[PDB]
């Protein structure tokens, strides 16, 4: 009850940050996401014994692939961290306790290939599940690890809002399949624009965690030049893989995974912060202004590949 996670000095600072990158020590990312939780929710929101279980068995269940693997879940929680610190009255005490587990289950038992590659390849996952074909079995991946003897984290919540932060959780991660995000975000632009946004209509909510579910799980873009250029290595990592992978099912696969068009990589990533990721934190920072350092990080590693596209490096 007394016992306190804390960090060394540079991290209790950086943290705190949008930007904050947590480091190549996997031995310390257990601690760290314990240490947001406990000033994110509360030293009360989960018995520290079933929350150290519950954390390794989740670790567990990530698997040893370039870029959807453990250390990505950490960063992707650590970014709702730093939305929920920054937001402190927008969320209810279910929100705070349901979307940090969210984005830490949020890719559980991912193989590195898309719900496409699934679909193309015939894979089991793709007839139980027809659509977010892999955020449907993340989600009941964290049921499964919830139901482990002792790893119930929400075991003194009520039958109802246990129920309520199941329903959080499993419409955030569902948010996290890039498919719905397009839609979500037009909506969302729509009501911000239109001024019918309102933050007590559940519906709308549930959009809006949708945005900081997209926002968080696409991170990597709003981090220091370095982070975001280093990281992008591990993305592609996985594309090429899928690539050869289409190319074996006798399919051309799209230039992006497509490990002879390198070459055309600076003006993919164009695309993608234009089409995808500026849209997507600009709309985060007119719901919730306090979230501007990510759209500013993110124009920036924008301006950083223009520099790439020009030889400047
Ligand atoms: O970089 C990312 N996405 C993109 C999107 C479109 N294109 N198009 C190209 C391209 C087009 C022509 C020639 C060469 C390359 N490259 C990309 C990379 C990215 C970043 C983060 Cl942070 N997350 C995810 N997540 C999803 C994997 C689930 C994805
Ligand atoms: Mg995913
Ligand atoms: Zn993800």
């Amino acid at each position: 009850g007394l016992m306190q996670f804390t960090l060394p000095v540079r991290l209790c600072k950086e943290i705190e940050l949008f930007h904050f990158d947590i480091g190549p020590f996997e031995n310390m990312w257990p601690g760290i996401f314990v240490y947001m939780v406990h000033r994110s929710c509360g030293t009360s929101c989960f018995e520290l014994e079933k929350l150290c279980r519950f954390i390794m068995s989740v670790k567990k269940n990530y698997r040893r692939v370039p870029y959807h693997n453990w250390k990505h879940a950490v960063t992707v929680a650590h970014c709702m961290y730093a939305i929920l610190q920054n937001n402190h009255t927008l969320f209810t005490d279910l929100e705070r306790k349901g979307l940090l587990i969210a984005c830490l289950c949020h890719d559980l038992d991912h193989r590195g290939f898309s719900n496409s590659y699934l679909q193309k390849f015939d894979h089991p996952l793709a007839a139980l599940y027809s659509t977010s074909t892999m955020e449907q079995h993340h989600f009941s991946q964290t049921v499964s690890i919830l139901q482990l003897e002792g790893h119930n984290i929400f075991s003194t919540l009520s039958s109802s809002e246990y129920e309520q932060v199941l329903e959080i959780i499993r419409k955030a991660i569902i948010a996290t399949d890039l498919a719905l995000y397009f839609g979500n975000r037009k909506q969302l632009e729509e009501m911000y624009q239109t001024g019918s946004l309102n933050l007590n209509n559940q519906s709308h909510r549930d959009r809006v965690i949708g945005l900081m579910m997209t926002a968080c799980d696409l991170c990597s873009v709003t981090k220091l030049w370095p982070v975001t250029k280093l990281t992008a290595n591990d993305i592609y990592a996985e594309f090429w893989a899928e690539g050869d992978e289409m190319k074996k099912l006798g399919i051309q696969p799209i230039p992006m995974m497509d490990r002879d068009k390198k070459d055309e990589v600076p003006q993919g990533q164009l695309g993608f912060y234009n089409a995808v990721a500026i849209p997507c934190y600009t709309t985060l920072t007119q719901i919730l202004p306090p979230t501007e350092p990510l759209l500013k990080a993110c124009r920036d590693n924008l301006s950083q590949w223009e520099k790439v596209i020009r030889g400047e490096e």
